């Protein structure tokens, strides 16, 4: 009978005294993964309106639409930037729960993120054009915008990469992990990436915390710029120079590791070394067995 | 006070519109909308495998009354969309800017698309019948056809690919990527709605599977995860394989290639990287790896 | 007869007339569904709903790991509320999911037509069965995030993995999916780990047996079969495939204690296993055993190298 | 602070305390009533059905038709049937003094099927009735704009509409629901019809706010209403309720009472006049000439 | 469920036979959500911090104000261009005919300018009634308890508007608007009536106001009020002079009654004529009768 | 009727242009008319947190009978448990908001746990009293029941009795008005008002066993004083004199019941225990213990149709 589920309630709430490590009870709500997301939509919403939730944005209002969600987000991250300071704070220190201070400072992240959105534009505006480039089989910039993944995971990228130059601990992992749930492209929020950045296909690519990208870089599906097995912090992943293109299911590891200027890295090459200036590398040709099914 | 500043930030950042133009689409013409063809997809779907989406209380007699409601709001929404595509195709290849009344230009065209493809929906059922048919035929640890089509990622990623391919050979701008990138999106399956592709069609786990324009794949066909049917890196025309009758492709297969023809009944296996011509009934595998093996 | 422009009939508008032929559409329509009967389910027998099964899966998810979901205003004074709530309602849903998932497998087995055991009683106690090893499976987790801690050095925090680590995502679906598979209950099982599947392109079988402090960091592309059993202990990979060979039985491979095996490799068979403390490089595709504290790599890989023209 | 937070609980375990000791405003237990939304919502898509165009949808053709009913008519099925269901079941363990725990081994379930379709079939006839209804609307209000301005938004059609609803479940013995529908409407409107009255085609209430109609009371064809009107009962006493006869109208805050008061063909209540006895057919009753006091302002 | 096609059918068949209670077509009459939804927005326009939002301050209400005014420019246009078109047809029995029709959407869209041209007016209009309230309502606690729930006030807010839309020769809205309040507040003010400034209603139940009425300025009126046709009759409703009060459930009947200048009509005062200026009207003393109960 | 030209044109976007303008004259007119808006940095409370706090402050007084239709004695706890944590932070909320707002315009103040303490600990005192509220609602159950002979049951007068309705309303209402909360009491009763045209003002002081019955068009002032067991019909108005805090409003004693569209008005006017006022009857002064007041029969006047 229902007559047990009072005792089975009973126990799970026993549980959260026992395991402490996967809860958190308290007056200190966390960062909240639904905000973060609204955040991140907004976002997009300045970026690249007339492509996202609303059709009706023109010249003669698009202030308006701009200067509400400008608004609202101040609030928002705000709120979220302040419980992401506090509880890492609090953690690092071992503290327990029991405008001015977190809030001010997470006031000031904000307003450097939200003055920073004119140049994400810039920036991002490359973006899609090496997108239009690096695939001469595109529609449209406007295909491209809607529904290319690479160009969205990018998006997400810059804009969490941003408050992770501004030291704000939780939302930006939140933020990158929320692209990769949608387009299997993971990049870490540390990882440092110049202009006209193209990924095709996507489906994953996993790109590390110290890795450095510079202008021109395509990539495609499968792709890893990884850590080596064995023994921006420490730099442990690749760097790769200015146009360089590396094809579907490469691996390139280690952080030591430079692929040269025009370099061209083929399809399933895997490196754990550099790669000069103007090289293209690619796999021997395979070794195949044949048979008849009979 | 420091809400002073909003204002200001608000106006860099639509004079940055004036400046970057190429990433907005401000103006009295809306596109497409992205939320709008998810919910015409979701229509379609409820369409073709009623009992298995959204609504589970439909019997013969009172589908018809679902069926028909669905197929009378689709003409009006796809026409919609449909026609706001093809505006928008129309002023991008003549490089005209938006007029200053509301134009129904293309609607007749849009509702023309629209209605063959609500006409094609009974042969689109005799296709994926066959589709889940195959999967059952292709995982011979399939509790049933009802778990298939509930949640087999390789179904719903082709059932949105067939959707799309049909508005790609009616000549709709934006929607079939758009369809094709949602389901690549929910299923890691990235299948462009160029590609043709018979009946019997399955894959079996699915992510990371790329599947190109120009691709040809015939009846009976099966892959696995990571299979990419591409272009070569170097050296409507053709770019993409075809793939011949009853191929089976194991999983991280690549397969490059306009001139590449995989033959009837081959069997193409695990991380096999080909770009030439396989004969039919042959069996392509790796050399045995040569592994390094060390105490730690 | 002329235009002003290339397609001709481009400035005409919707022809309401047209809408006429709709009646007709809906009809071949459901004439299709008579012809081709595999692809619906039309009659008096609700299967169950995708979406019960994506909302009970929620509110597992906000039981094993309360404030780091939809609710941020959890304390010690109020979550008995939250979670009795959720426990009572959890109750009445899988009851409802699980009675149909029972009754369809029942018909589906034997011949029996929809116009024969008590359903929601068997449905209600495998409910409950579940709903008392909840703790239990807390305690799984607690070691899952303990381990993703130790597997990845540059992780932030515990929090940081609770509330975005993929891995974590799909293997707590999964626990729940697998101690649904181990109670019989169809359809259900494989409809929580594809959910998760979509959501984090890492693809459990709900067959698969999986000991404690398992770890998947990056994850995108793996894929483990029904019959692969993981030992304590394990770390992969995106891109790992456990799978079956290409040429109830156990057919996926056996991975003992602490192994670690890194991105893209492939280890296949029933018979495959691999050795506590073994190490499987990146890329490496093996069909066969490896013993105890072997490390395996691939041979460094024979590249062309040529200029760039 | 967060301290007082810690007396919640205690709070919280008052009031189900308090359930045991006065268990009259609650109904705890495993035998669901039935639901207010749930009703509210019948009611939307039974008003769908009969003014289809003037509701919720506005693409309705002769084309689609077909659909929108037929899938309204197999959601209020479902639907109305667990409702009644919910309704008869609670009605029959209160009138037994039965209780939750002791089963019911009566079949509720069909026979509030039964009453469903009875509702459903007679639409079409609650159709013929409404149109009559709308047009002693434009009949009886000389300044109203079309039929269409009366069925979008005359609250006496609106009341009425609900009202013959609630009547034909009040008829077929369906408890609660009846007066459930009838206050919803005496909620959006001011106007207060008793499930149990009795009313003719060609209705019209207009303005309607005060209106008061009791159980008993009967009401023929062609007869029209003003606000503040009372057709009650005496304060100082089986019909208890008036009749009003065919053609009949009757003025602002009129106040006609008692079960053997008879309102004669074509009769003409005035403003303000309050009655208990029976007036002949033709008759024009007004008050007298009001005695009023007038005096200069400062 | 084998009995529901037959009632179905017999539902539809229905249609056919009592055509005058459907409006099947291709022709969308105006939606009664989409009109209560414009109200919504023109109410928050009205009396911004009063309504929904409530982080409305002078930095962000132009972009509240800018967006509402956009989209009611839309959705006005579209719901009075229907009016206007179903209305035309119907009085002059023209059919819907098979084309989707821009007929009268630029006159609807004129319409819909005029109105929102005149919204700062109404402000100061609405000040005034603000303000009556407040002098009408000796008890009254602040400015604020009055605009956030005196009835009267919504009552006569959904009135000023009604009456523009009325004032344009826009069919069936004003009535869908008036009777909205009426449904809302027991309120029931024809659109057509005339109201001067400083116009207060308190407590309001059951107050009745004719299309005809025509009341001038620092009017004030109270529950149960009659302003009304006579039984046994274009001017039908009375004329209401400036300073007037007419207190509870007083009926003032005839399109002659004139109400005078500064004339006070007390409780359950009823009037079929003129009354001059600076007089005050009372009911005789009631003739009561006593008894002792049991 | 002349159609104006150019009226079957589509619309002119280009007109669009001039709707930067229009917002801004309205922007202007909060300059203007600043009486009639409240921008700043200060929220006052919402109708819409007024009336969720009222939703489920319904709940927990008439489980059984509102949203839920599950809950039983093994999960209301929860239920009850949940509603008041999310209405201690709501109501704290709302009344804070109130509170603050409040004193800086009883004084000169702008706007650029003090008044939240206050907020809280009127919130507790609140949510402290429903055990006893739902007792006093018990009664007025009953009275229902009791007062109207016809009723089916005490279930159809919870479900949809109006006078029920209100007067849970005001009795809430009333509780945080005895708290000196300023707004949301007249923001509840207004709310209640218009769902049934029952108009109570929060300051009323009524008995337990009260019962409206129909009720549409009653209005009852705010120094009115209402003893137990007492029942009103529609249309009665409990009032001030039209030519006369401090009392202006009647007293009615025990056990009275007054008849539709009855005024009774005055503060000095004290209506004995056990008294009827019949329908229509109007009253400016006292009437002892067990008086019938009725109406002189109205003289009418007939005559023939023509
Ligand atoms: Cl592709
Ligand atoms: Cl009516
Ligand atoms: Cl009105």
């Amino acid at each position: 009978l229902k007559d047990q589920l009072p005792e089975i309630t009973d126990r799970i709430v026993e549980s959260y005294r026992d395991f402490a490590t996967t809860h958190h009870l308290g007056h200190c709500p966390l960062p909240s993964s639904e905000a973060v997301y609204e955040i991140a939509q907004d976002l997009q919403e300045i970026l690249f309106p007339g492509y996202r939730r609303r059709q009706n944005l023109h010249m003669g209002n698009v202030t308006y639409h701009v200067g509400d969600l400008v608004d609202s987000l101040h609030d928002r991250l705000t709120q979220q930037i302040a419980r992401a300071l506090r509880h890492d704070y609090r953690r690092q220190h071992g503290i327990s729960c029991a405008s001015h201070d977190f809030e001010a400072l997470a006031q000031a992240k904000t307003i450097t993120l939200l003055e920073l959105l004119p140049r994400l534009r810039r920036t991002l505006a490359l973006d899609v054009q090496a997108a239009f480039d690096g695939d001469p089989a595109a529609g449209s910039l406007d295909e491209i915008i809607f529904c290319y993944p690479g160009l969205h995971a990018v998006t997400i990228y810059r804009l969490a990469h941003e408050l992770y130059l501004l030291d704000v601990p939780l939302i930006p992992r939140m933020l990158t992990e929320w692209a990769h749930s949608q387009t299997g492209i993971d990049i870490h929020p540390g990882a440092t990436i110049g202009h006209s950045f193209f990924i095709d296909h996507g489906t994953g690519v996993v790109i590390g915390e110290t890795c450095e990208i510079a202008n021109h870089v395509k990539l495609y599906q499968g792709v890893t710029l990884g850590a080596l097995s064995f023994p921006r912090r420490h730099k442990r992943h690749p760097t790769i120079e200015d146009h360089v293109v590396i094809y579907a299911n490469a691996t390139v590891l280690g952080g030591e590791t430079v692929i040269g200027s025009h370099a061209v890295i083929g399809s399933s090459v895997s490196l754990s070394h550099s790669v000069p200036p103007n090289t293209i590398v690619t796999i021997e040709k395979p070794s195949l067995r044949y048979r008849e099914a009979s």
